[PDB]
């Protein structure tokens, strides 16, 4: 029971392929009690969440909706019971419009699209922390999902810029979370899975993603989300108690090897 | 004549203390022909720019105005003459509303404010490169101003997030600029220069810089930073792009 | 039982304050079966190791002794039993002579001293991996102790150079270890604990750590670091290799 | 005249292909007065150095020879004249025995070989600074050659570890050099140029080296040392006056791009 008795909020479950779905599954298997969120279409999200090992309250959260943010802590408290607080929070919501990510030239993304992406992918990490830290226990852990943006790459374009901004936001969130005895960290995952993108972009992406398994000293299996879900659970646990403002790489070691 | 015969656009001149003012001054001393940009307060900008060593056209540019951007190359070409292109572009226009930077708690910055800051401080780097690459010469150089955002610091708050975003933007700009034979780099400067708390915090931050810097850091002197930018505008760093050059007295290399 | 059924070799236990002592303690509490190494002073080492929660074989290992290295796997196999392999290896053996670390000016360290330090602190990481990989199980984990050398600091001097070298070594070890399904990672710890100058310098360094760390840093408590090592020894970081995990209270993420 | 009137010591000239040869050539073209060093075989090194644009004293320097180090400043002073000091020093000596670099497995390099490599490639940066800082002018510049060791790579093996150690040494040298108003920096160059290595290693190296031109947004021409020589001259000049303990990349921007 790695997370026995811990209460964890998990955002970002959209399908049973979502990385958040696997995080939730592994966390329940390890004894956690979960609270889940969804932006919209909650009857649809409930159908997916019913397939987790155990029941979990589902709460509405559109991170661009100020009222949802303002009521969130109260609604969680009602879900988990007065006097109870959260031990963990998982942010697995990243979004960039297609104009900012994919086939579109980098210069052709209008700022309104980039700003929406940054709002959902990076600013919301702070918004969630603001809402939830007042109901988190000392020793608790906020974990966000990242994809290493240290170097530019084809196609990821402004989503890479959004991840760069998330990395910086995480460092500031850690300062605020520290006042509660709470850690804030990101997990930088390898790619988890182009005909839709067309031939050029699809080949470029496939090369990019396959370099990962080539570089990773222990390999990288893009079809298996479990190693990333386990890492997140490690950070949610008591076993990384001195790590905050940081990035943990769940990428097969690929980012440490040039070729 | 480090920049003899180069035509260079310089944004961000607001006072004669602005870093862009010194960059302009030094570039003119080294033989560059400049074009300057401003948003609004053009009478006040003209008075300042009159203190530079040589004349330079002033053009209007609000980076949030899509029409300014869409007309900018044409307006630059008219200023420098048809058949002439730019060799350099300097982006020195960072901004964050006070809700995102200073005394305001990090969590109390609304997104509208942050988004404005990121627009002006980071996205505009890309917008200016989109507008100006088609009128730049091969061997040219685009340089933006940074303040190392690798670690969180008190008070700089969301402006540090904006500089993180700018660093990422620079790497993508480099890819685009490369197609024109143009380099894109940032210069990460040391600090150049209320209430008791914020004032003490900022003073401690600024004092630690000179302490850590192996060659010292003089916050009152922008010249070393201006020289560094002119180095990146020259032909002497011809294989450096998508990158960050630190003009900070080596402070970022030292722990204590 | 985080490490239930795992067999783990732990080097570097010298006193009951040693970080390796706590790593051993915590790993035993979490169900691991340990093998311990020491060089010399074995009577003194046995007394310390008797204070651990459970018994563990002690083996001789001077990492500069090629014969110890060449016999080490066989000696480990004899200790754990034929048909059993290791799941984990902990390297906690840094050393630099005083000429390279402390009060001595950086330039006054002779190379013979530095080279000894690098041998023990960095090369031995590779030597131990060479010796022990052939008797490790897939899914295993090799962990070494680091102290973030990304920036220069007073007094740590050539020991910081040695840790830089160790970080590079770790990335190459990872490549080799991968062929066996084994991970290789370092844990960069915060400081765990003469004359006036050196004493003040070291105190300032140590005090700044707790100030910068968003969750604080208690230099008197090795447990958080020991837990982190045990996390890397477990099955819960199964995709992390060639890497550095910081157990420093987040201090390295914060400027002031 | 970028370096007009500057006195610069340049180590590492072995052939007219050496990067130090190009640095020296470009520095002379820009008005510098040079002092050159060689380990051994000075009549041979003189033949190469005679092909530079201008005459330059050649002094003996084996960086593993303590006596050479102890006499070096005096011998330079005699070469450049009493009262004169150096404005610049270029360290372009890197060496690793074949057991540490190339075909040999990483684990098969004996420490005696690794230590010799680290002595020549990394410790000597400090030894040279120790000898020469007492005869360097404020505003001066010590520059070493680097090859980015942030990530592991095939074949470079322990030479990458030596460069990692050099990077750390540079940060400490900068502290000491700062007391004289002198800067210390490294230039991380792209690869400048496998049948000898055999088929596997030769293919691996060729792929590694060719990825560079693919990733570099402005390209990378491995046959042209001039862009690297110019960068070094930039750091030797007055135009990077606030940069120390640092690494400047002359690599076509390759290290900033993933694919």
């Amino acid at each position: 029971g790695l997370l026995d008795g811990k209460r964890i909020l998990v955002s970002g479950i959209i399908t049973d392929s979502s990385i958040a779905f696997h995080i939730a599954r592994v966390a329940q298997e390890q004894g956690a009690q979960l609270v889940l969120t969804g932006f919209d279409r909650l009857r649809l999200i409930q159908r997916i969440t019913d397939r987790l090992p155990a029941k979990a309250p589902l709460l509405e959260l559109d991170v661009q909706n100020e009222e949802h943010l303002a009521s969130l802590a109260g609604r969680v408290t009602e879900a988990i019971g007065a006097g109870n607080k959260l031990d963990g929070v998982v942010h697995s919501i990243g979004f960039m419009p297609q104009t900012g990510m994919g086939i579109n030239p980098f210069f052709d993304a209008p700022y309104a699209d980039v700003s929406k992406g940054i709002h959902i992918s990076a600013y919301s990490y702070a918004s969630m922390a603001k809402a939830l830290l007042p109901i988190m226990n000392p020793g608790g852990s906020i974990v966000g999902m990242d994809f290493d943006p240290s170097r530019a790459m084809p196609a990821y374009n402004w989503m890479t810029v959004a991840k760069s901004a998330l990395e910086s936001v995480n460092r500031f969130v850690a300062r605020e979370a520290g006042k509660y005895g709470v850690r804030s960290n990101l997990v930088a995952a390898g790619p988890i899975r182009g005909g839709a993108l067309g031939e050029e972009a699809g080949a470029q992406i496939q090369l990019l993603e396959e370099g990962w398994d080539q570089r990773a000293p222990i390999g990288w299996n893009m079809k298996d989300a479990t190693p990333v879900a386990k890492t997140v659970c490690a950070l949610l646990s008591d076993w990384l108690p001195a790590t905050t403002g940081d990035i943990i790489y769940a990428d097969g070691g690929a980012h440490t090897q040039l070729l």
